[PDB]
């Protein structure tokens, strides 16, 4: 963790000033967690950390206090093993993490991208990796996750490879929202598909056709911006326009070039759209049966990683949580008052001044064939 | 060539019967070519072959006789060389092929896919291969090709990597139609983008937004179905619905699995839509500077190929030309009467009986989220 | 004069070259021959019809068992002269197909399918309504389905057959219909011909209208089956819609003659299999048929009584672009092919055709194209 690194090298007076500029707070707003949740974490060897966001008291509205659990994890057994066994080992691990989140008092829990599988998209092999794809609503993962949602009275958001039986058995990257009643709420498909380096996702699935859905749960209006959609401000924006209060960002990124962006994009989204942001990244390094190349000049290799975790939560007022670990499994519990959203909107006035009609017209012209950019030349 | 193989092993009486079932004719309708065109071909070491299609005489309409030249070629100098030099060597070779086509009396000439470059999309490297992308209308290749179009009074169709300066410098796979006057007519962008094996084209560009344009030239209504669009009957169909008479199919395919389809898909398109089809494929094998993998379990390698050429022309009455060579450069000249199209339409009645309204409604339902397939179960 | 294309090539080509030709013409270097029970071969030889077995395979999956299925395609001719009581004509064909179905059962088939209008001579060339329309029978309660359902029950096999239907509830109208009978013996449903021909001797539009049953796919315990009837062969969008409905094997019962039609036979059903990543089973009638009275065919020619010859050549195309050798062009035959239905998904995942279809784009384009004030997307010289 970066925060533990700075608190180990800076005098308490300067640390207060650096923390203010890098996060949004002079000191961490630490949430105390039940001792039993800390137990399950310690025994099973994953981090657990609680943080707190707050809002002003309102006259017309009660505090809408909500706890979210972000789960970042690694894969369990080697990628050269029965795919059913690989999924089950990840199931069992995440089960106890979800148990911890329940006992920490969470209301919403969310996973990283394609949590059920190794991130095999670097290989570009269709076999057996496509067999990981499952039905969004009736797939085994949703069914077992729904029993947890019902039993713990919590909304579960999970990201999986979807196989659409009705639409020609096509494969999709999809987020599934399960209600705290246990009933399936709906799904969102990834809007923006990457084709960069090892992330040959365009190989596996096409761009999403589900729009920008926002899920109205009894724990707030929730949205899911999937992985590479992180790099698209207009994607973040449309979730906001649809009235989202928490937008989850399950992801899986490695690398030297990608890491500097991690602290920037999810953070900015929260600020610009005055809602909460929950970027979750995979952790650990994963090796595969066969050689693959990455589209740079380099030699073929089997090791894909390391995935740098560092999941955090950004608040609409520009403040943010410290990141989770970069290589250890973790659960991030954060308590928040959903009322901060309207308060920031009314104060900063970003939605007031968006000029949406202007931009819809500009974007329209820009997308047309005979589009001529607004360029001023020297006469 | 397959035809030369069968004519070398079968008695003239059975050859007549096999040719009838495999092509659409008992014997080849050979077109005699000017001796000077045969000269340029012989000296520069490429094949030249002429074939003839015909139509019934009409009372209300003169014969609309038209000659098309399909150019299949390989790359020239090693892929480890200045990209400007690589393009220029291919330019000079194709220049003399276009000269041959002019002297053979062609009116329309068309190239294979991305003719200007090695098919570097197997590497997944962006550098320097993206530097091959050029402006559709003002790029050097169109400008030099337009001088040839003007001078030889012939329509030129060529397929290139487009770079769109107005739209964020995005890269596209694009066909450019140059009029016999020398003026640029327009462009079509690839509708269907592959992500299979070595054909990591989704890595380089997105799906086309130009629709299904048909170009009205003084040598007929021409359309371009680009490469992987070959596998999509509905793509072929829409060109037809727009009134195309010749649909060109510039391509670049290798392989054991792909070759059996080559004789099928372009052929079927011509039959179903009652127009002419011109599938052109690259030739030769190409090796690259660095290792790459193909998404099967195999070892990294540098050799991409071999591209199996075999360009042909299919006629709306279900007849077809013999293929060009599988490994040698070639020019295919074919004379045709565009009037065959209406005649086949009026006789077979495919357009009469398409039930387009039914299918537009069915396709609509099938694309919607809550789509339930028309399935009859045992009660 | 030609009897079988595959037999012709293997008799004139060196084994080295033959491997190359077969690879590009079919989808395989050598035929994947299925060995058939000796008893099935006996019923075939005694009754003078061909029997040929081929095999298609898929890769092994971790989450799914092999879904292996055996289909029997029956190509046959008519039997007694077309100038005989129509009940006798049908019965003669019944009894011959009965023994062919028996052979299919003993070869281990699970699904069996007929050619188009298998029950009758293809009398639509005459354009006479009498007595040819008396061949029309009720889809569910007609004598043919009743007889065929006993066979389906006894042999535990799905039977698909193509007949002239008479619709008693809807004004006694005549239809070209495929009927699917379950392996339990119960009637599953029917599909009516979507695309009606009006070309040359094929005056089908004279007898029936276009189908109103859509593009149904039958969910049986041996796979999701569909039927593309005859002239629908020429409509990629027809094939496509069965695919969108999730079909795994699409049967294509047909009846075509002649010089202009034959080149297409190897192309269309084959393409459909590729584009839609499912199995395709084109079956064609065999033999030539002569009729009581003269008729003309819409070319400049003299009136005549002989309609044919129907060129058989039934085959099976697989989703991976490979295909079976054709049956004979003049001899009755039964084509048994074993297949693993799992190949469909495997090909879909690998080639990505359904992934990249852009159906919403095409639904919108086809809509505009069908409207009255439609203007084609044409780029002219400025």
């Amino acid at each position: 963790n970066l925060n533990d690194c700075l608190e180990k090298h800076l005098p308490p007076d300067e640390l207060k000033e650096v923390k203010r500029i890098l996060y949004g707070v002079e000191e961490d707003q630490t949430l105390e967690l039940p001792t039993s949740a800390k137990d399950i974490a310690e025994q099973n060897g994953f981090d657990i950390k609680g943080y707190r966001f707050t809002a002003r008291e309102e006259q017309t509205r009660k505090r809408r206090i909500v706890r979210v659990g972000a789960i970042q994890n690694s894969i369990v057994i080697p990628t050269t093993a029965p795919i059913e066994k690989q999924r089950e080992a990840i199931w069992n691990k995440v089960k106890t993490m979800i148990k911890a989140a329940a006992e920490a008092g969470c209301n919403i829990v969310c996973t990283q991208e394609a949590w059920t599988m190794p991130f095999a998209f670097c290989t570009r092999e269709k076999f057996p990796w496509c067999e990981f794809a499952e039905e969004a609503e009736n797939g085994p993962t949703t069914k077992m996750l729904a029993e947890l949602a019902k039993a713990y009275n919590m909304v579960i958001i999970h990201s999986i490879l979807e196989r659409d039986m009705e639409h020609g058995e096509t494969i999709w990257n999809t987020a599934v929202v399960i209600s705290n009643s246990g009933r399936y709420l709906g799904k969102h498909r990834k809007n923006h598909i990457p084709r960069v380096g090892d992330f040959n996702e365009s190989t596996y699935y096409m761009e999403g056709n589900t729009g920008h859905p926002v899920f109205e749960t009894e724990f707030g209006k929730l949205a899911v911006n999937i992985c590479y959609g992180r790099h698209h401000p207009q994607n973040w924006m449309m979730f906001g326009l649809n009235g989202a209060e928490i937008v989850f960002n399950p992801s899986a990124t490695i690398g030297r070039l990608s890491e500097p962006l991690w602290s920037i994009e999810a953070r900015n989204a929260a600020i610009a759209n005055s809602y909460f942001t929950v970027p979750i990244n995979r952790v650990g390094t994963e090796q595969f049966p066969n050689e693959y190349t990455s589209g740079d000049g380099n030699k073929a290799h089997k090791e894909f990683g390391p995935f740098y975790g560092s999941s955090y939560v950004a608040a609409p007022d520009g403040s943010r949580t410290p990141s989770l670990s970069r290589d250890k499994d973790g659960l991030l519990v954060v308590e928040l008052d959903l009322n901060l959203c309207r308060q920031v909107k009314d104060f900063w006035g970003f939605r007031m001044t968006q000029r949406v009609p202007l931009y819809a017209e500009s974007f329209k012209k820009a997308s047309e064939h005979g589009f001529k950019p607004q360029i001023i030349k020297e006469t």
